[PDB]
């Protein structure tokens, strides 16, 4: 149950000033982490926590000249938020959490906050690429005159759906629909999996695995099947492909990464958060792991996302 799992997450990673901090990377907070804290506390109904997590993120990470968020606060760096680059998944997670909080607690200011973020994602983080409108992963380091790099796991599909519900802007429909087209096509290797990082050539529209990171399905890409399932956008074709992958390795041996150019897998197995995702997307036979057994912060956050997607309590924020 979400409130009980949030209580475990909160005990481990929440601080009274509103910061979410991974105990194993104790000198930083991220926009994605504040977004998770806000999303989980909104889903669990913990308004006292939500309020301080949002105030901390707004005060320390939100930009002056737009509504997006600097990706990291680095303790002891002078100044602590020296890199102003954003991470679009953090922006979209924070916006979704504000939308949920504003609906459940009747707070029009939280709805306005969400709409300000969504407006700037649409304005600053979309680009026309070939026949598509794409969602950029951040302002710096992903777009050149020759190629665009996309992170398909930054298509936080329930957040894009919320943005359309709030605005009625048909461009959100185009971003989502082109995203599904890109995900269908940008799959690689013997398992036909999406990469952590995709490249589209701006002069030819050819798709490839992006240079600059190992050519893997791993810690980013494993969100993709989760967001597609959660948003009811996972096609039969794709569900069958993910199911074949999970069941080849089995619940006891899911890989932490798979190389999409040669099929090599990590020697070690994935954390329980991957099992949570697989259980929602075709693994035989699907109950969710609990956070008291989480080996690390990454796994705990991914497992919580799976609890929210499963929505056993059948809550809908409106």
């Amino acid at each position: 149950a979400i409130a009980q799992q949030w209580a475990i997450f909160r005990d481990k990673y929440f601080h009274p000033n509103g910061r979410i901090i991974d105990t194993g990377n104790s000198g930083e907070s991220h926009s994605e982490g504040q977004g998770y804290g806000m999303l989980f506390s909104a889903a669990a109904g913990d308004q006292a926590a939500f309020e301080v997590i949002w105030v901390w993120a707004r005060t320390n990470l939100q930009h002056k000249d737009d509504a997006l968020f600097s990706w990291r606060y680095l303790d002891g760096h002078k100044p602590p938020v020296a890199d102003k680059n954003n991470a679009t998944d953090g922006d979209l997670l924070i916006a979704l959490a504000l939308a949920w909080a504003g609906k459940r607690w009747k707070r029009a200011d939280y709805i306005q906050d969400a709409m300000n973020i969504y407006g700037d994602v649409l304005k600053l983080m979309t680009k026309s690429v070939g026949p598509y409108t794409v969602l950029l992963p951040g302002a710096v380091g992903f777009l050149t005159k020759d190629t665009v790099t996309l992170n398909l796991s930054y298509y936080v599909m329930p957040s894009l759906m919320q943005a359309f519900a709030l605005t009625g802007d048909a461009k959100w429909t185009k971003v989502m629909g082109d995203g599904l087209q890109i995900i269908a096509k940008g799959r690689f290797g013997e398992w036909k999996l999406p990469p952590d990082w995709l490249s589209i050539n701006l002069h030819t529209n050819a798709f490839s695995i992006a240079k600059g990171w190992p050519p893997r399905f791993s810690y980013d890409a494993i969100r993709v099947p989760l967001y597609l399932s959660w948003a009811h956008m996972l096609t039969p074709e794709l569900l069958a492909d993910f199911s074949r992958f999970w069941n080849h390795y089995g619940a006891s041996a899911l890989p932490g990464w798979v190389d999409l150019t040669n099929g090599a897998r990590s020697p070690y197995n994935a954390p329980p958060g991957y099992l949570a995702v697989a259980s929602c997307t075709g693994l035989a036979s699907a109950e969710l792991p609990t956070l008291d057994h989480a080996p690390d912060y990454y796994s705990a956050a991914l497992t919580m996302l799976a609890y929210i997607a499963r929505n056993q309590a059948d809550l809908y924020f409106a």
